[PDB]
C-alpha cells in the first residue's frame, strides 16, 4: 500500500464521517450557553421512568442508525458477509455513539446536550441509573480532555467498528487487514499533524466495551430490545 493509498483512505474515512454525525461540531459548541433552568430539570426529574427510558432508546436508535451510515460506507465493510457485518455492529455501533458523545459534551460545567439544551447528570434522576450515567458522565469527561478533533474522531471511531477481536466472525483475515489498513491512516495522519502523543492516552479498548455492555444490559432490561436487532429492522 502507497502514500496515496493511505492518504486516500484517510480521506474517505472523514468524508464518510462528515456525511454521517448527525451533530455538527460547531452547532453543539455555540448551542453551549443554551443551559436548562431548574424548573426545566425539575420537569426531567418529574417524569416517569418509563417516560425517560422511552426518549433515550429512541435517541440512541437514531444515533445507532448515523453509526451504521458511517460503518457501511468505510471501504471493504459492506463486502463482508452479512454475519460479519452485524458481529462488527452489534457492539460497536454503540461504541461508538459513546465515543461520538464527548463532542456533546461540556466540561467547563459537566454538560451534556440533551433534546436541544446543556444539562448535567441531575437530569436522568428519573431512569433510576445514576451509576449508568455516572459512568458515560466520567468517560466523556476523560475524553474531551484530550480535545480530539473532527478527523480523530473520525480515524478513531472507524478503528472502534473494524475490529478483528469480537467475537464469531467468519472473514477473520479480512477484517485483520481492514483494520491494519486504517491502522496505518490513523497514524499516518497523526505523525503528519504531530497528534502522536494521543495514542497511548486512548481510553482503553475494553474499558468502552464494558461501558457499552453494562449499558445494553440495562436497555433490554426495561423490556426494550437489543440495538442490533432494532437496526435490522430498517
Ligand atoms: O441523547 S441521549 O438520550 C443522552 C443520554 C445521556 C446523556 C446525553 C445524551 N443518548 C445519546 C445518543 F447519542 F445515543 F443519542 C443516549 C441514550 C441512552 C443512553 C443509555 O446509555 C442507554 F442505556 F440507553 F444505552 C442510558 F439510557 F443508560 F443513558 C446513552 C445515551
Amino acid at each position: 500500500a502507497s502514500l496515496t493509498e493511505i492518504e486516500h483512505l484517510v480521506q474517505s474515512v472523514c468524508k464518510s464521517y462528515r456525511e454521517t454525525c448527525q451533530l455538527r461540531l460547531e452547532d453543539l459548541l455555540r448551542q453551549r450557553s443554551n443551559i436548562f433552568s431548574r424548573e426545566e430539570v425539575t420537569g426531567y426529574q418529574r417524569k416517569s421512568m418509563w417516560e425517560m427510558w422511552e426518549r433515550c432508546a429512541h435517541h440512541l436508535t437514531e444515533a445507532i442508525q448515523y453509526v451504521v451510515e458511517f460503518a457501511k460506507r468505510l471501504s471493504g465493510f459492506m463486502e463482508l458477509c452479512q454475519n460479519d457485518q452485524i458481529v462488527l455492529l452489534k457492539a460497536g455501533a454503540m461504541e461508538v455513539v459513546l465515543v461520538r458523545m464527548c463532542r456533546a459534551y461540556n466540561a467547563d460545567n459537566r454538560t451534556v446536550f440533551f433534546e436541544g439544551k446543556y444539562g448535567g447528570m441531575e437530569l436522568f434522576r428519573a431512569l433510576g441509573c445514576s451509576e449508568l450515567i455516572s459512568s458515560i458522565f466520567d468517560f466523556s469527561h476523560s475524553l474531551s480532555a484530550l480535545h480530539f478533533s473532527e478527523d480523530e474522531i473520525a480515524l478513531y471511531t472507524a478503528l472502534v467498528l473494524i475490529n478483528a477481536h469480537r467475537p464469531g466472525l467468519q472473514e477473520k483475515r479480512k477484517v485483520e487487514q481492514l483494520q491494519y489498513n486504517l491502522e496505518l491512516a490513523f497514524h499516518h495522519h497523526l505523525s503528519k499533524t504531530h497528534r502522536q502523543s494521543i495514542l497511548a492516552k486512548l481510553p482503553p479498548k475494553g474499558k468502552l466495551r464494558s461501558l457499552c455492555s453494562q449499558h445494553v444490559e440495562r436497555l433490554q432490561i426495561f423490556q426494550h430490545l437489543h440495538p442490533i436487532v432494532v437496526q435490522a429492522a430498517f
